[PDB]
């Protein structure tokens, strides 16, 4: 399942599998993907496998958090990103790259991927990692991984004129603490359907 709803002029679908789906642009969008944390690699690229099989996806956009921290990170982790990436072999894929990715070096040259330093233009966003403010556009970005607290915290999207937030598409412990007094439009992601608030 899946919330559509219409940000910035464009149709987007917020995905049960934290993720948006952007149409008119054929275009899937992921943050924090930290492929290769454990709760590992192969679970996270088969999502991302049917995401692309569910929607006409011409290009995958990874805000920031590819590769999880070299030292830590599952083994040939590296190895089958590169399977998977070279099994969708049409795809166009673009990281745009946080204050981790860049410090790394990712990503490795042999994956065949775009890479571009925040923040990348793609009309009308900025999009980003840091979920800082732009001057010019409004602005997609990941970084804090967004939760909201029910009662239990789940991953949230936090759609907003100035900076929206994905919620992390891969694992991580705690998060930002999305409050009920935010002004912001809130939408959980969660047992495969997404839950407007
Ligand atoms: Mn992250
Ligand atoms: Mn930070």
């Amino acid at each position: 399942n899946y919330q559509p709803i219409e940000h910035r002029g464009q149709a987007l679908w917020l995905l049960a599998d934290k993720a948006i789906y952007w149409p008119a642009r054929r275009a899937l969008l992921v943050a924090d993907v930290h492929i290769g944390k454990a709760a590992t690699t192969e679970a996270t690229l088969a999502r991302l496998d049917r995401l692309l099989a569910e929607h006409d996806c011409e290009q995958l956009i990874i805000l920031g958090d590819f590769l999880h921290a070299r030292t830590a990170r599952a083994p040939a982790t590296l190895a089958k990103v590169e399977d998977w990436r070279k099994r969708h072999k049409n795809l166009k894929v673009v990281l745009i790259r946080g204050n981790h990715d860049r410090n790394a070096g990712d990503p490795p040259a042999s994956l065949d991927i775009q890479v571009v330093d925040e923040p990348w233009v793609l009309e009308p966003f900025a999009l980003q990692h840091e979920p800082q403010p732009h001057g010019t556009h409004p602005v997609l970005a990941g970084h804090v991984h967004p939760v909201f607290v029910l009662r239990l915290r789940l991953p949230c999207f936090v759609i907003d004129e100035q900076v929206s937030l994905l919620p992390a598409f891969g694992e991580f412990t705690g998060g930002w603490e999305i409050t009920p007094a935010s002004a912001s439009r809130l939408y959980l992601a969660g047992a495969e359907r997404v839950w407007p608030l």
